[PDB]
């Protein structure tokens, strides 16, 4: 809804057109995708980190 770059995935999707607030763990993008994204407060790996403490649930 709005669009979290503390939170979420940051990187404009091209589906979308709009920043990635999929999830942490955005299955539209590929990693380095959201890792090239400054979105986050923190680098997205450790923001993901934050998200596998959580969602540690990964395909
Ligand atoms: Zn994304």
């Amino acid at each position: 809804r709005e669009f979290d770059p503390d939170i979420h995935c940051g990187v404009i999707d091209l589906d979308t057109k709009k920043p990635c607030t999929r999830s942490l763990t955005c299955k539209t993008h590929s990693l380095t995708q959201r890792r090239a994204v400054q979105g986050r407060r923190k680098r997205f790996d450790v923001l993901l980190a934050e998200h596998k403490n959580k969602t540690r649930e990964k395909e």
